[PDB]
């Protein structure tokens, strides 16, 4: 039921979250540059593109298995893994696009090569 996003999976998705969520051009501008605000509009953007990727949900958060298909192939999938799990934590604040946001920026902090090359 998993399958992994492409470059034009992701593209797609991006436009039908700027789209359903009503995403400012402004920040369009900006989430092209890899420039991700710290605010709503930023958080709850990246919690659509993830849950349409099927990375994250709602309820049940970070969707581990999935984000280690999606990352993990050609690589120490222990390795990923580990790296995953250490920004899987819990809905503290009760807000998934806070929940989202919280793990895509702690994973890409340290892991950034590892998602571009996941978009092929
Ligand atoms: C437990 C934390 C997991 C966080 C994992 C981080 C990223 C997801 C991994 C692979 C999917 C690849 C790209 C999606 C990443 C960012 C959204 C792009 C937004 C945009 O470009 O407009
Ligand atoms: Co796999
Ligand atoms: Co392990």
């Amino acid at each position: 039921e998993f399958t992994v996003s492409t470059t034009e999976d992701l593209q797609r998705y991006r436009t039908e979250c700027v789209s359903s969520l009503n995403i400012p051009a402004d920040y369009v501008e900006k989430f092209k540059k890899w420039e991700f605000p710290e605010d709503d509009t930023t958080m709850c953007y990246i919690k659509c593109v993830f849950n349409k990727m099927q990375l994250f949900d709602d309820t049940e958060g970070p969707l581990v298995d999935n984000l280690v298909h999606q990352l993990a192939h050609g690589r120490d999938a222990e390795e990923v893994r580990t790296e995953v799990l250490k920004c899987v934590d819990k809905n503290t604040d009760n807000n998934a696009c806070h929940w989202a946001f919280r793990g895509f920026k702690c994973f890409q902090k340290n892991n950034l090569s590892l998602i571009k090359a996941s978009i092929k």
